[PDB]
């Protein structure tokens, strides 16, 4: 279903891309989005799908719009508009200058120094998960490794009890994998209902966990409100889940399908940090955006106040103008350019945690289970949206080729 073309949008810019069900999906989600980068497609296009919105298709424009928060606001950062409007997480629904100090506070609980303290739990968790699967000679990687992993790391950061995991997973899945039974707003409130009491408790009796630190923080000259803390904690919980789960799945799918790339990292483990970066570029997966604060001419195109613009983080590193031969995976690639973690004032705060999660996973998997394949006759299904992903990833291996610890 195609929204009526707004009068200000010229015919020549119309390309009806559907970000939730793109045409070429069965052939790979990144490939399906890359159709926007074929030579007959303008740098900035309008789709009439999903309510109607702009799409910047090239890294240059994606980066530029992410820098220009004055014109391109995060107040409504998702398509469809109804989701974007309901969304009130902090700092992702806020613009500078206000956003700056909330971002500083979030950085205390997920930034660099915290990463080093977590490293042992990250490595322990990775090992225990992998050892549980290793002698079975099969798993659904997405379900059996990827899903349990980041939620467990978050519980440790946030000092939440282990027994809360299935309920919290239920709540977060309800929000980020909607089936249409709840509005976005309803799902968000259900999540908030879990967080509200905990915030109340930790403002009275704080600990040193992430929730206590956020909930008792100072921002922009005063103490954080209970409401603001709730909106921050919502993001800190969800930000690291689907992104990491789906990114690990894209990476493991590629490695199962490429024995030569596996063998490379097996023979040359020092290359894993570089491989992580090239995989972040090739299997980039996020696509959010902004709303126009005013009428604005951007690269020769008239944009109208309140227009939504999708600025897909995924596309920058797939752009052949940024990386030559963009679909080819090359662990030796020289200037790996991407915006996988975003760009501008909202550049992912979790990027350092995410890289450790990725690198630890790859290192520990390849040393215990070096040889593995997609289950024969399985066709891997991708999903597309704000966080694109893998529906299931059935892998098999001969346990005789594996290394117990
Ligand atoms: N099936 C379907 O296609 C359903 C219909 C399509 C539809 O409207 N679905 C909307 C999906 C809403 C998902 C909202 C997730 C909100 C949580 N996620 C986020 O806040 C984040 C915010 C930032 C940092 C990370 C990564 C991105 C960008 C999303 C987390
Ligand atoms: C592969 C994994 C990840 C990817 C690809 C990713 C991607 C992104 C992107 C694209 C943004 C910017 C969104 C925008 O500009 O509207 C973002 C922001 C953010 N991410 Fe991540 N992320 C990942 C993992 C994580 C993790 C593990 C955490 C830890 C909680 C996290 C926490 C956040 C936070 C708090 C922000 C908001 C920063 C701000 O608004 O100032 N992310 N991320
Ligand atoms: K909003």
């Amino acid at each position: 279903n195609l929204a009526p073309l707004p009068p200000h949008v010229p015919e020549h810019l119309v390309f009806d891309f559907d970000m939730y069900n793109p045409s070429n999906l069965s052939a790979g989600v990144q490939e399906a989005w890359a159709v926007l980068q074929e030579s007959n497609v303008p740098d900035l296009v309008w789709t009439r799908c999903n309510g109607g919105h702009w799409i910047a298709t090239r890294g240059q424009l994606i980066r530029e719009a992410y820098e220009d928060y004055r014109h391109f606001s995060s107040e409504c950062p998702f398509i469809p508009r109804e989701a974007g409007e309901a969304y009130d997480f902090i700092p992702t629904s806020m613009d500078p200058p206000e956003q700056r100090q909330f971002r500083a506070l979030a950085n205390q609980v997920v930034g660099m120094p915290v990463v080093d303290k977590l490293e042992n739990r990250i490595q322990e968790l990775a090992c225990s998960l992998i050892e549980s699967l290793r002698p079975q000679g099969q798993c659904n990687f997405t379900e059996d490794y990827a899903e349990p992993f980041p939620i467990r790391i978050f519980m440790l950061l946030a000092g939440l009890p282990e027994e809360d995991i299935p309920h919290l997973k239920y709540l977060t899945d309800q929000m980020t994998r909607p089936d249409g039974s709840m509005t976005f707003a309803e799902a968000k409130e259900a999540l908030y209902d879990y967080l509200i009491p905990i915030i109340e408790q930790r403002r009275q009796k704080p600990g040193t966990d992430a929730i206590s630190i956020v909930a008792n923080g100072q921002v922009n000259g005063r103490p954080i409100t209970s409401d603001e803390a709730k909106r921050m904690c919502g993001l800190l919980l969800v930000g690291g889940l689907d992104t990491v789960v789906n990114f690990l799945s894209f990476s493991m799918e590629f490695l199962a399908k490429s024995p030569e790339h596996r063998q490379e990292l097996i023979e040359r483990p020092e290359r894993i940090p570089a491989a992580c970066e090239e995989l972040l570029r090739r299997f980039s997966l996020v696509a959010d955006g902004r709303i126009l604060t005013s009428d604005y001419e951007f690269h020769g195109v008239q944009l109208k106040k309140g227009d939504q613009i999708l600025l897909p983080q995924m596309l920058s590193g797939l752009d052949e103008r940024e990386n030559a031969a963009p679909m080819h995976v090359d662990f030796s690639r020289q200037k790996v350019s991407h915006t996988t973690f975003g760009h501008g004032s909202h550049l992912c705060l979790g990027q350092h945690l995410a890289r450790r999660e990725i690198i630890v996973t790859l290192k520990e998997w390849l040393t215990r289970i070096p040889d593995f394949s997609i289950a024969p006759g399985a066709q891997i299904q991708h999903k597309s949206g704000i966080v694109s992903g893998v529906q299931a990833l059935p892998l098999v291996w001969d346990p005789a080729t594996t290394k117990a610890v």
